[PDB]
């Protein structure tokens, strides 16, 4: 890795690295038939895919963290002639006639398990391409493709360009805090100007005290680009369905899950119906209590009541119930949270859980001076394991939200040894300073929790192919490990041992200890169930012939969440994960949540959260396959069966 490249040597390497990559293919899809041999072929593309992924990244990560804004236009620039890149290759025939004839001379279990996952996977991601149907049918999945990226870009740069706003005076925004007033263009003519942006929406539909404000503010975010998006939406469910078709398979949706844990719509459809049922009781009980303190505050605050949650009340009583029903006091939590004690925590036990040691690199390369890398070994040889910088606080230019960026891929390099995996862990905490201590909501510490847990799935993983390196799992597993993860940040021990006074170096009080974990059940049920709702609308709509997008998602609103959809407003036409790549997806995020907590209860829970022996099971039959195997088959070594919903279920108190 190298960090020290200027605007200009990005802007060179880029150019060398796909001359020289593509030199490769070049000669692989030239090979006459006869000189087709693993070494030559499979090996060849293997052993670029490494050169190239460690390459590719040094030249794409800057634009997320450098503080130049010369260097980050440059990655990003590099960025784009490098994704258009992979997608050039991966659409060579010439080479993937190699590939089909080298499966065909490869005799019978003659490979090495991964090598034979490989080949199977380089055979199958050509076929998602189309590469080997009739020239006519790759011209139109070809012309399809091509209309539907524009579609796509449409779609979202219609609600992203979005511009509407809504005029209220201070009565009228009663509620909203001093800090968020003032804040607002003040028109000249007294009232305040509401964008729908974010930052506006969900404080206001949260705090607003007046209902007419928040149902104003509700029909208008959920009527954007209703007309043009509405229309884009069902040119996308047919393109979509007609391209899945000359691709093999009945639906979108079937076509997308081929390559997930789930498999099938079938599936996916039995999971989010067994689901819902089983969270109807727990929607009953959450739906009453709102109601009540819906009519106790229209009695309250003399406002007519109508006897109806309404999709404005939502989020509004939800944080209410929260505030008044669970109480946690969280301006006290976080002087428990200082950064620092979270940092050494959190490391603390990741180094306890997964048998090994985080040395300290000082003085160490790196992209801004806040950045720390990390060299983990094994708690007992010493022997390096694999390598981490952490780029905790916020500054220009960086990267706005927590994540995990996989810079080195752990994997076996031409000569057959192994490489060590390294990554780097960005988050946007608060820089402690002077008298300003940086302290920690529950929230950061949760995400803190998580990312890291990607972290050591890169680090952990001993994958021998780049290919499935580290977090290169099924899209509706990737997110399953860091969720069991993220139980710790919920349990006594594991918190104690990220927490501290930041002044007086107390403990934080068991009273509060036990708030905390009860908050975690609030709202609940219809967070889940309004979830539920958005995966099901996502399935009807890439499954369905001709489903009307704004009639689902209101009968499913009425059916399943019990909250009406507002007459008038098609929220679907501003659900930009149907554009922006999970399409027939979203349910993944249930379905990561749901099984991740089998894992949690099935093996920590019952023999100890902080238990090294339970700590390297996980660590060997989840993180060390990386993908050279199926999410399936690790699960099933893992609990010693295949997952359940019952661990989820229990867990909401069902
Ligand atoms: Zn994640």
């Amino acid at each position: 890795l190298r960090w020290d490249l200027s605007a200009q040597q990005i802007e060179e390497r880029t150019r060398e690295l796909i001359e020289q990559t593509k030199r490769v293919y070049d000669q692989v899809g030239t090979q006459e038939f006869e000189d087709v041999s693993y070494e030559s072929t499979l090996k060849a593309l293997a052993d670029v895919e490494v050169t190239y992924t460690v390459q590719r990244n040094i030249l794409d990560f800057p634009q997320h963290v450098s503080p130049s804004k010369d260097i980050r236009t440059a990655s990003t620039e590099a960025d784009k002639k490098l994704s258009e890149f992979d997608v050039e290759m991966s659409m060579r025939e010439d080479v993937y006639q190699r590939i089909v004839w080298l499966q065909e001379k490869v005799q019978k279990d003659s490979l090495r398990p991964e090598a034979a996952r490989y080949l199977e996977r380089l055979i199958k991601l050509g076929r998602r391409n189309g590469l080997h149907l009739p020239r006519e049918t790759q011209e139109n999945i070809k012309r399809i493709k091509k209309k539907l990226s524009l579609l796509c870009i449409d779609f979202n740069k219609n609600l992203n360009e979005d511009t509407t706003f809504l005029p209220f005076t201070l009565q009228e925004l009663g509620g909203l805090p001093e800090d968020f007033l003032n804040s607002l263009e003040k028109m000249e003519d007294g009232k305040l100007k509401v964008t729908l942006k974010y930052p506006h929406y969900f404080p206001l539909l949260k705090k607003c005290h007046v209902p007419e404000t928040r149902r104003k503010v509700e029909e208008a975010f959920n009527s954007r680009c209703k007309e043009e998006n509405s229309a884009i939406l069902k040119e996308l469910v047919t393109l979509r369905a007609q391209k899945s078709r000359l691709l093999g398979f009945h639906t979108h949706a079937d076509y997308v899950l081929e390559m997930n844990m789930a498999k099938t719509s079938q599936t996916v459809a039995t999971f989010l119906d067994e689901l819902a049922q089983k969270l109807k009781p727990l929607g009953e009980q959450e739906r009453a209590v709102i109601l009540e303190l819906k009519r106790a505050e229209c009695e309250r605050r003399g406002l007519p009541f109508d006897g109806r949650i309404r999709a404005w009340d939502m989020r509004y009583y939800m944080n209410q119930v929260e505030e008044t029903r669970y109480c946690v006091d969280q301006n006290l939590l976080k002087e428990y949270f200082p950064v620092q004690v979270v940092t050494h925590g959190l490391l603390g036990i990741y180094q306890e859980l997964l048998g090994l040691a985080f040395h300290h690199e000082e003085g160490a390369s790196a992209w801004h001076e806040d950045v720390r890398l990390y060299t983990a070994r094994d708690a007992a040889s010493g022997e390096v394991v694999g390598k981490f910088y952490l780029d905790l606080y916020p500054r220009e230019g960086k990267y706005g939200h927590a994540a995990c960026f996989g810079l080195q891929p752990g994997c076996l390099r031409q000569d057959g040894s192994r490489q060590i995996a390294i990554a780097a862990m960005v988050a946007n905490f608060t820089k402690p300073t002077a008298d300003a201590p940086s302290l920690l909501q529950h929230d950061e510490v949760e995400t803190y929790f998580h990312e890291f847990g990607h972290v050591m799935h890169q680090l952990c993983s001993q994958a021998e192919f780049a290919m499935f390196s580290g977090t290169h799992v099924e899209r509706d597993f990737v997110e399953a490990p860091s969720q069991m993860l993220e139980n710790w940040v919920w349990e006594q021990e594991p918190l104690l041992r990220m927490s501290r006074h930041y002044r007086t170096g107390s403990a934080v009080p068991r009273e509060l200890l036990e708030k905390l974990i009860e908050s975690r059940q609030a709202n609940t049920g219809l967070f889940n169930l309004r979830q539920i709702v958005l995966a099901k609308v996502d399935q009807a709509l890439h499954t369905q012939t001709d489903a009307d997008p704004a009639e689902e998602y209101a009968r499913l609103c009425q059916e399943i969440l019990g909250v009406p959809a507002t007459p008038g407003t098609n929220m679907p036409a501003t659900f930009g994960h149907l554009a922006g790549g999970y399409d027939a997806q979203y349910y993944g995020y249930l379905w990561s949540e749901v099984y991740s907590m089998d894992m949690f209860h099935t093996r920590f829970k019952q023999e100890g959260v902080l238990n090294s022996k339970v700590g390297m099971d996980y660590r060997s039959c989840i993180l060390r396959p990386g993908g050279s195997e199926d999410a399936s088959a690790m699960l099933r070594r893992f609990l010693g069966r295949d997952p359940k919903q019952d661990a989820f279920l229990l867990s909401k108190g069902l």
